[PDB]
């Protein structure tokens, strides 16, 4: 079921790899998360947002789940629109890509770092398999029909491969 998504990323000739298991919320893609140690911190990073990186212990004074711009955008793979991509505490650099998309209506976690910075929140599967909306081309699908359609678009595109 597992997917690996290249994200362009805006205004560099340079890609960005997460993994998702849930691919068919990519419409509720609100931002991008890489682990405080993930290279494209010390490749495509300025020098003040590394040295915040490298100097400040990344902890929250109102909420656990926090993140630091990376000054990067991401753009989404099948909308006209860019995302944020942040540095957050609760990625695992060494886990998979070290790197997520947030899906905060579909996501407990990707939602409580998206109400901390007022990141959209895009609800995606109807509560009932379930039914996608606001998803263009999986609009109507079940889960299982979408999950289908959207690696069979991400491979079409070669922005996506199965993962196991
Ligand atoms: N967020 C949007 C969407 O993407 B999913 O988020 C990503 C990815 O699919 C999933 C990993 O899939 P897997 O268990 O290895 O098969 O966990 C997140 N993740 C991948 N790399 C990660 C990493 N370095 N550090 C922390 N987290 C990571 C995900 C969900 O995941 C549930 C399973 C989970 O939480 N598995 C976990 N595995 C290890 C820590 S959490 C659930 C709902 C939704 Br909508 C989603």
């Amino acid at each position: 079921e597992g997917v690996t998504i290249e994200f362009k990323i805006v205004g560099l000739n340079k890609k960005l790899k997460v993994f998702t298991t849930c691919p068919h919320t990519l419409f509720g893609a609100s931002f991008c998360a890489v682990a405080i140690e993930h290279p494209i911190v010390q490749d495509l990073m300025s020098k003040e947002i590394q040295d915040l990186i490298s100097s400040i212990k990344i902890q929250g004074k109102n909420n656990e789940k926090v993140g630091i711009y990376t000054g990067l955008n991401v753009k989404h793979p099948f909308l006209d629109k860019e995302l944020p991509l942040y540095v957050a505490n609760f990625v695992l650099m060494e886990y998979r890509e070290g790197a997520i998309f947030g899906c905060p209506a579909h996501d407990q976690r990707d939602f409580e770092f998206a109400q901390e910075y007022d990141l959209p929140i895009i609800p995606v599967i109807s509560s009932a398999n379930s039914i996608m909306f606001n998803s263009e081309f999986l609009n109507g699908l079940t889960v299982s029909e979408a999950r289908k359609v959207i690696v069979e678009k991400l491979e079409e595109k070669g922005i996506g491969k199965k993962t196991i």
